[PDB]
């Protein structure tokens, strides 16, 4: 299995994790993660959260219709190009991301269960250098 | 920035590499990963793969009818079930997982390079744990 794939099956536990956790919010994985992304940048445009994806168009339009439906994000025309749209997390999304970072905790305190401390902390300062790794290639 | 956050930096630079190394093929990494699914498993039903992956089926649906558009799939209806669609991959499909595989050993090497052989065989390792603790959850 390349590493790609162990990535993968590790990922698919939390997508299914989010989805059986949140899923009274109607939330799933890819929509938690385009929520998060706008958190930490009000007004993004939606071509450039799509872009920081790079992820098909019409996936990302899915998602973000379903969270505006939701009412945790509001979409707005861009003033200055009529082809483009500002996104921000509405006050009822901001008051739930405390209750999906705790759901983020308790799903890595399951995956780490079997590794002890020291484990855990190596294996997320590799994590780290990887992802810097990635950003850079 | 939660584990899942720094899985998915590295997996979006992944999707990056994929899209750039087998673009040519109209190639990306969400139908990379349903062609190697089904070369593993031929015969599987689409709503099976759709299960596997727990990701929405209209994403499913775009991405699989994307790979049978390039004939690296083949569907067909499942003989006991009018609503259920058998997956296999062509022998057009079948001839292009070398230069896949080929490509995952590139991205791989890349993300690497600042990583001792001990270090990258360690992180595999946990890697595998983490993956056999998300099959279990």
């Amino acid at each position: 299995i390349p590493l790609k794939g162990l990535l993968s099956i590790i990922l698919r536990s939390h997508r299914v994790f989010i989805g059986r956790e949140l899923g009274h919010l109607n939330l799933t994985d890819a929509q938690v993660a385009c929520l998060l992304r706008i958190h930490r940048e009000p007004g993004i445009k939606q071509d450039e959260l799509a872009t920081f994806f790079h992820v098909d168009k019409g996936t990302i339009a899915r998602t973000l219709r379903r969270l505006e439906e939701s009412g945790f994000i509001e979409r707005e025309q861009d003033p200055e190009n009529r082809r483009r749209y500002i996104l921000e997390v509405t006050r009822r999304g901001e008051e739930i991301i405390p209750l999906i970072l705790k759901v983020e905790e308790r799903w890595e305190d399951l995956l780490f269960r079997d590794f002890t401390e020291d484990e855990r902390k190596l294996f997320r300062k590799m994590c780290r250098r990887l992802a810097e790794e990635a950003v850079r290639m």
